[PDB]
């Protein structure tokens, strides 16, 4: 059901945003363009999770809703490439920004909250989207620096806002830091999509992968850092308990499904491997050279390639088993 | 002294402001002289707030409303992608001048809600109104008008309202708006009648209209007479900016004698 409140406040925020849309004029095309928004119109909902008072909870989540996809507007409008009419863009972009103002003014804390939120980092972002731009990222210190703008900061302004917007209780800087992390996973998500989805070259991530410039380990605990900085976020009272498994859900769909396609055979940050002694020996053998594998009580025995046909042996206890030894086990 | 030295100080203050904001959010040389040489664009805020008497509230809202106006333009050039401009820093630029702008006024006015209120008003009217303006260009006066009437007149009738709200007591707010309504319309023709040569610009250009006989100078000239008297009315409603009379005359006068000749029909 907590997904049922997800879906529903998605199809509300998708609602309100093509309403506005076609009213001011944008074509069926444009309405179609910002229905397909469905993470950045679903977004409003998590940044909303600690808003006690229902009827507040939809209406900050709609006005949010809309910004947002005026910012999305006004990124396609820079880079003139969704074939999209530039005029309606622009037009639409302001008309739903300003809707947006009005609705959250409509429901803040302090009549200067909003404004206050806007400026205060606006030249972080602003400028900070003009560098991206203008020098692409070549490692992974440089993408993430890049990513902390237009994708941290970014979505951290509608967290402040949806703290500011919804009534009591909320944790302002929690709420902001669970935005700018959970911005970070999905801005990650999204390079590693987009790099096929979209063509996507330059300054971006799975590329700066597949081209040896970032190493899948560091990528890793990157998404780990951001997991980790959103469970606390979320975890500051009076919590938002809801998020837990959103944070879960994003952060393990980039480690399960983007990474591999970016990194290949087991693209982790070493090849596993067994400690054993033999014949009064050190041996060390990686899971790669290991052929039959069984359990014979508590220990692990198995063969595996020396060097040539020459098959080696080998038994552990499963205390000293590796991960990957214990799993051919279950596999064998 | 006279109003002529209030006017180019404050032009030149605005043109400051706009540009120190474009040029510390990385806005580029070529995009900062661009936003320098949007003369009128920079006082037409000087107008708007001849109704403040305190001078030091009259300077602040006056470059708050230059952040916006430019920012408008920017956003327009970012539409029509024809500056030669970089996209990018003309959309984010764009962006941070219209929030510092917010800021600005909303720290200004009496109640900060209401520069949001004005801005949502007639939003529907000015971007809806863009948009059906460059669908489908005007063949008549009669269309012309009516779309200049949305990105000239509602547009500045915006910040008119804008600076009423942001100006303190006195304040006809209807009338501001009035004035700036009609003042707009005046230059926005003055300006439809320069782009035609400066632009390469025909369909819906009310110059290329007067050129190929589909308009008549005489209605232009009416339209012109309307605006006028129109602006004259809305400075003499109390308590009234004398100041801006000699100045409706002189846009006006520029447009019938410079601009009309170089339009006859054929
Ligand atoms: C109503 C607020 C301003 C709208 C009308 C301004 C149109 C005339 O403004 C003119 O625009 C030209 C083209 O960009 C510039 O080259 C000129 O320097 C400027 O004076
Ligand atoms: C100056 C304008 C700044 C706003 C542009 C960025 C805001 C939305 O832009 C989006 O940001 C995402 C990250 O959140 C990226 O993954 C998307 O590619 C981009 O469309
Ligand atoms: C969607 C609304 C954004 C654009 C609104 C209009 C911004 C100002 O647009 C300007 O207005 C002038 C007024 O005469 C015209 O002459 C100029 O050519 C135009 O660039």
């Amino acid at each position: 059901d907590d997904d049922d409140k997800m879906l529903a406040a998605e199809a509300a925020n998708r609602d309100h945003v093509t309403r506005c849309v076609a009213q001011t004029g944008g074509s069926p095309d444009l309405v179609a363009h910002t229905a397909a928004l469905r993470l950045y119109l679903r977004v409003p909902h998590f940044l909303t999770e600690w808003t006690t008072d229902p009827d507040r909870r939809a209406a900050v989540s709609r006005a949010l809703a809309l910004d947002i996809v005026s910012m999305k507007l006004l990124d396609d409008l820079m880079d003139d490439d969704t074939g999209l009419d530039r005029v309606e863009l622009a037009c639409v972009c302001l008309r739903l920004h300003l809707r947006a103002l009005h609705e959250l003014e409509s429901l803040a804390r302090d009549p200067k909250a909003v404004t206050d939120i806007l400026e205060q980092d606006a030249v972080h972002l602003c400028g900070g989207q003009i560098r991206t731009k203008r020098s692409r990222a070549t490692n992974l210190r440089e993408w993430r620096a890049h990513a902390s703008t237009y994708g941290s900061t970014f979505l951290g302004r509608y967290g402040a806002l949806a703290a500011a917007c919804g009534g009591e209780g909320q944790p302002a800087d929690s709420v902001r830091e669970f935005a700018e992390a959970f911005a970070m996973t999905i801005t990650m998500a999204d390079d590693l999509t987009d790099y096929d989805r979209n063509g996507e070259r330059d300054g971006n991530l799975a590329h700066l992968m597949r081209t040896g410039a970032v190493a899948g380990q560091d990528v890793v605990d990157l998404l780990e850092e951001l997991r980790g900085r959103a469970l606390a976020a979320v975890a500051a009272p009076p919590g938002a308990p809801g998020l837990v498994p959103v944070v879960h859900l994003y952060t393990d769909d980039v480690l399960v499904r983007l990474l591999p396609r970016h990194l290949g055979e087991a693209g982790a940050g070493a090849m596993a491997t067994v400690k054993f002694k033999y014949k009064g020996e050190e041996k060390e053998v990686d899971i790669s050279k290991i052929k039959k594998v069984w359990r014979v009580g508590k220990m692990i025995s198995f063969t595996y390639d020396e060097g040539g046909g020459k098959t080696g042996r080998g038994a552990v206890s499963e205390k000293d088993a590796p991960k990957e030894l214990l799993q051919m086990l279950e596999k064998q």
